[PDB]
């Protein structure tokens, strides 16, 4: 059998790992697999779907370019009797894809908020107020808000923690440096910074270092090598959340295999868990 891997782009290592891992796993499970690159263009994606259908692929492993724009493509595959398993990104429709597998950003935010409170209440057990800042990801991106909302679902229950600044740094390291530099001038009372990803945590740390604010504790998300090393080295970044993209890609392929072997009972919306990383 053959599986088509339709990836949103290959211009970012995150997506390359997803596509290549899926192809590898399909081959391990005895299938042929081919990667199709949509190049962040829903029209290119649509053309790939039509080619894939015409060529009679047995399953599609899909990373959509747009949660709305990609719906019609999955519907055409469904009408052609080709099962679709989404990975990393989803579509805003049910009953079309067999399953939509994604990293549990909301739960990661919950884990991060829990540790934020644990760590900071250990450092500051008596403080009436623990002011902090939040760096958001890209405002239009679902992961931005799943992470932030998860964090706040925990931290907002502890009124002593006071968010005195909240701003996007675009999931970007250099932007986070600039934004953090400004936040430190405007809100020097902060004791901590919660960051929607590791790139932004690294930028925040460099801004803190430049300001001599080595006392401020920083919390991130992704499990990037540089942040894991910073945490392990006892730097002021003290936590992150590890994601498992290879497990996500492999799960989509494994479920596709299971489906072709006759299984039909799959949940449609499928979070793949994440894990807290700390000094200790």
């Amino acid at each position: 059998g053959k599986m088509a891997i339709v990836i949103s782009t290959l211009n970012n290592p995150w997506f390359v790992v997803l596509a290549e891992t899926a192809k590898q796993r399909a081959e391990q499970l005895g299938y042929e697999a081919t990667i199709f690159d949509s190049q962040n263009d829903t029209a290119k994606e649509s053309a790939h779907f039509d080619a894939i259908i015409a060529a009679g692929y047995d399953a599609i492993i899909f990373n959509p370019t747009d949660a709305d724009g990609s719906i019609a493509n999955v519907k055409r595959a469904k009408e052609a009797g080709i099962p679709v398993f989404c990975v990393d990104r989803g579509i805003n429709a049910r009953g079309l894809a067999v399953a939509q597998i994604y990293s549990d950003n909301y739960y990661g935010g919950v884990l991060a908020g829990e540790y934020f409170v644990k760590f900071l209440k250990e450092k500051y057990p008596d403080a009436k107020e623990i002011p902090y800042a939040e760096l958001l990801g890209i405002l239009s991106a679902q992961p931005t808000w799943d992470r932030s909302n998860g964090f706040h679902s925990v931290v907002d229950q502890y009124p002593e923690f006071k968010m005195v600044a909240q701003q996007s740094a675009e999931f970007d390291r250099d932007t986070a440096y600039k934004v953090t530099e400004q936040i430190l001038q405007a809100h020097p009372e902060i004791k901590a910074i919660w960051c929607g990803n590791d790139a932004m945590a690294l930028g925040a740390m460099k801004a803190c270092e430049a300001a001599g604010r080595t006392d401020i504790y920083i919390f991130g998300f992704d499990g990037a090598e540089d942040v894991i090393n910073a945490i392990k080295e006892g730097k002021q970044i003290v936590a992150t959340i590890m994601q498992f993209p290879k497990l996500m890609a492999r799960l989509a392929v494994e479920w596709a295999d299971q489906y072709l072997r006759g299984e039909r009972s799959f949940p449609e919306i499928v979070p793949v868990t994440v894990e807290l990383v700390t000094r200790e």
